[PDB]
């Protein structure tokens, strides 16, 4: 019935009597933590998580997804191809991609006149989880130019065994080093995750490229159980609760010849999830009244007590040896960012270097996060909760500090449902320019949400300027679909939406799809 000394401090400072509270929230308040001290780097706190949400649901444009215009998207021509596990070729979903980079600049590589890309395929329902290798002309800016290869790892394939996503660049002798995450399902269907490794040899013949050979493929990290979470350590608690996150590889190399992976985890025992994270000030981030408040909201709900008991996304970093195709891990550190208490997801994490800067971007989707009531207002207001995060460093593994304040780059702007939705934001450099990048993502969401033979495929890529005092801002400027190369004959004004276009004829009386958007 009596508060300790601390809690009454804050209690006070937050204008609330202390004779209003409850035995149950005296009690609460009484077991909160007040040390200020960091144990996984910078933290999305459970304030920047109802931020990010509040800016989503303004629907500002400086943060907004560009309105596409909806016409203009068509399916990919290359995603109609092979599939890796009926060996059939089929009308593909293509999601998550990324292209091959520069290990240094991170600029799309030039290899012998083409463009390179790798890219997530599956048949629409069914779970068919493979890459594949895509390419086209260095430049060229069509679509339809794209050629599929076929899938990395051949056909035959199985859902037993299946490649996630991660990151690629060019060697010394022009052979491609890929990162990828192995997806082994043999553990009753669990998605055991690990970061993979593997050389690709191409060949250049009469303008294809064909796939030579995939060597030295291994295993290089799968979580250690005190900085990252382990298969083991999920596998002990999970009740269906708790995700299991050990992907996203992004690989980047510093002035220092030293080369590191940026990968999506979930805090090991440093800082573990738990109930008592509730009970952690560091983790709510607001003023007195704002903490207090969100800890009594978080106390009155079962599933906000639960999300927030199992939260604790990483964006996780490690150093590797110097084998460019045969890579271990050097080093381990501490989370770059983490999100105890707030969000038990948060992936795609990219490194874009601009000037002597390092910027970590992320995909997210808030209903992954502990805040219903901000997500569901997200759904409600947009029809969607995805968003991109963003922060800033001087160097590499140094301390990463949120852009526009909250870390929110960003925001949904149409519902999830209809054909001009995006996810899984990827940024990419922009040659001759220090100040921007050009955001590419894969539009339209997976198994035919938005309708009959409606495939995810390429979004229209649009540019994100970067000011200098830590904000961004949203540019009207847009490419063709899947262009991952800007330059000046890369604009095409035209794929530029408004609320009217972006959906099609129907969608605006189409029923919401619950299960992609969520509900608490
Ligand atoms: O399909 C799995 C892939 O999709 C994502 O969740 C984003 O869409 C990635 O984290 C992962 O690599
Ligand atoms: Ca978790
Ligand atoms: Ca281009």
């Amino acid at each position: 019935a009596k508060l300790n000394k601390d809690a009454e401090n804050v209690v006070k400072k937050a204008g609330i009597d202390p004779n209003s509270l409850t035995d149950d929230q005296i009690k609460a308040l009484n077991k909160m933590n007040f040390s200020k001290a960091a144990k996984s780097g910078t933290q999305m706190t459970y304030n920047d998580f109802q931020k990010i949400a509040d800016t989503l649901i303004k629907q500002d444009g400086r943060y907004t997804v560009p309105f596409f215009k909806a016409s203009e998207i068509k399916n990919m021509p290359a995603a109609t191809t092979k599939d890796a596990q009926t060996n059939t070729i089929e009308p593909l979903d293509v999601w998550d991609s990324w292209p091959v980079q520069d290990v240094r600049t991170g600029q799309v590589a030039n290899w012998n006149g083409y463009q390179l890309v790798i890219a997530m395929m599956g048949i629409p329902n069914q779970n068919d989880n493979h890459i594949y290798l895509l390419y086209n002309k260095y430049g060229d800016n069509e679509l339809s130019h794209w050629k599929n290869v076929g899938p990395i790892f051949g056909y035959n394939s199985t859902a037993v065994s299946q490649e996630w996503s991660g990151s690629a660049v060019l060697n010394s002798d022009n052979s491609i080093q890929l990162f990828y995450t192995r997806v082994d399902t043999s553990d009753n269907n669990t998605n055991h995750q690990k970061i993979a490794s593997a050389t690709l040899y191409l060949t250049d013949n009469n303008g294809n490229v064909s796939l030579a050979q995939v060597a030295n493929d291994h295993i290089v990290f799968e979580g250690d159980g005190y900085y990252y979470q382990t298969y083991d350590q999920w596998k002990a608690t999970n009740k269906g609760a708790d995700n299991i996150a050990m992907r996203d590889a992004h690989v980047i190399e510093d002035d220092n010849g030293d080369r590191y992976l940026v990968f999506e985890a979930s805090t090991g025992l440093e800082n573990y999830q738990g109930e008592d994270q509730i009970y952690n000030w560091l983790n709510y981030g607001g003023d007195d009244a704002f903490n207090i408040k969100s800890l009594f909201r978080i106390l009155s709900n079962d599933d906000i007590k639960s999300r927030a008991t199992w939260a604790n996304a990483a964006i996780g970093i490690l150093k590797l040896n110097k084998d460019e195709k045969n890579p271990k891990v050097a080093e381990l550190y501490s989370p770059l960012i983490s999100a105890p208490m707030v969000s038990d997801e948060i992936e795609r994490p990219n490194v874009v270097k601009l000037g002597n800067k390092y910027y970590l971007f992320a995909a997210t989707r808030l209903n992954r996060g502990s805040n219903d009531d901000a997500w569901m207002n997200a759904n409600y207001a947009v029809g969607d909760n995805v968003a991109m995060v963003g922060y800033v460093a001087d160097s590499l593994t140094g301390s990463y500090k949120p852009l526009n304040d909250s870390g929110v780059v960003l925001t949904a702007s149409v519902p999830a449902n209809w054909r001009t939705a995006t996810y899984s934001y990827y940024a990419v450099p922009v040659a001759g320019k220090d100040d921007q990048v050009l955001v590419t993502s894969y539009m339209t969401n997976r198994n035919g949400v938005a309708g009959k033979g409606m495939d995810s495929t390429w979004a229209p890529s649009f540019l994100l300027q970067i000011n200098p005092d830590n904000t961004t801002t949203v540019l009207a400027k847009m490419t063709n679909q899947g262009d991952w190369i800007w330059d000046d004959s890369s604009e095409n004004l035209d794929m530029i939406g408004d609320l009217d276009s972006a959906a099609l004829p129907g969608e605006r009386d189409k029923p919401v799809d619950w299960d992609l958007i969520g509900y608490g």
